[PDB]
C-alpha cells in the first residue's frame, strides 16, 4: 500500500520533470512533452518526435536509464499490489 | 489452464477497448486501431501513427500504463504455461 | 547449454519464417524483412516501416504474441548462461 | 558495488562501440550515433533514424541481441543496488 504510494509519487516527479525540460528545451506543448516522457519511459518510443537539440538527446540518454527502473516498478506493483487482487476478488464463486 | 483464460479474456477487452477508441477519437480504420493499441501495449511502438488529439494522447498514457502489465502477464503464461510444454514434448526422445 | 540450443534453433525459425512473410506480402528485400522482424519481437520497433497491407498487420499482431516470449527467452539465457560466465571469467585475478 | 561497477564498464564498452560504428558505417554525427545505440539497447527505438546500408541493419541486429542483456542488467542493478536504497534512506522517520 504505502510501497505503491512511494513509487507513484517517485514516478509523478519523474513525469513532471520531463515534461518541464521537454517544453522548455525541445519547444513541445506540455501535454506533448508529458507523451513523450511517458512513451519514452516505458519504451513505447515516440514516432511523431525526437529530439532535436544535442541538449535534448543528452537528457534524454540519461532520463531513459534513471526512468525505466522505477516506472516499470510502478508498472509492476501497480498490476501485482492492485490490478491482481480487483480482478481476483471479481472471479470469486 | 484456467489462469490463461482469464488473462486472454482480459487482454481481449483491454485491445477492444482500444479498438474502439482509437476508431472513434483519432478516425483509425478498425484494424488500424487495433493494430496501434497492440504495438503500444507491447511497447514495440508505432512508426506510422501517433495520437493527433490531446484526447488521445491523454488516453494512451493511462492506456499503457493500465494495460502493459496485463498484457505482458498473457505473454508471460502464454509462454510459460502453453508455448514451453508444447516445445518439451516434441523434444522427448 | 541444450537448452540455449533449443532456443537458438526456435529463434532462428521464428525469424526466417518473419524474413519470409514481410519479403512476399509487404515486399521488402529479405534483409529489410529481417531487420522488421527482430526490431518487433525484441520491441525495439521499426520507424522506417509498418505494415501497409490489413495482411501484414494481423500477421504482425499474432507474430508479436508469438514471438516476444521465446525471442526474450533467447536473450535471457543467451546473457545469463552465456555472457554472464565470460565476463566472470574475465574477471577472475 | 563492484558489480554495478562492472555492468557499468560493460555498458560503457558497449556504447562506444555503437557510437564508433554508427558515425563511421551510417554517417552519423559522435551524438546521434550514441542517441541511437542508447534507445536502440534500451528498446525505446529511434523514431528519427534507421540504418540506411545493409552493413548497419546486419550490425543493429547483432548489436541488439548482445546489448540488451546487459544494458537491462545495469538498468535492474542501477535501480536495485542504487536507486532503491536512496529512496528508502531519504524515507526514515
Ligand atoms: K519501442
Ligand atoms: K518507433
Ligand atoms: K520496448
Ligand atoms: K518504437
Ligand atoms: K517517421
Amino acid at each position: 500500500d504505502k510501497e505503491f504510494q512511494v513509487l507513484f509519487v517517485l514516478t509523478i516527479l519523474t513525469l513532471i520533470s520531463g515534461t518541464i525540460f521537454y517544453s522548455t528545451v525541445e519547444g513541445l506543448r506540455p501535454i506533448d512533452a508529458l507523451y513523450f516522457s511517458v512513451v519514452t519511459l516505458t519504451t513505447v518510443g515516440y514516432g511523431n518526435f525526437s529530439p532535436q537539440t544535442d541538449f535534448g538527446k543528452i537528457f534524454t540518454i540519461l532520463y531513459i536509464f534513471i526512468g525505466i527502473g522505477l516506472v516499470f516498478g510502478f508498472i509492476h506493483k501497480l498490476a501485482v499490489n492492485v490490478q491482481l487482487p480487483s480482478i481476483l476478488s471479481n472471479l470469486v464463486p
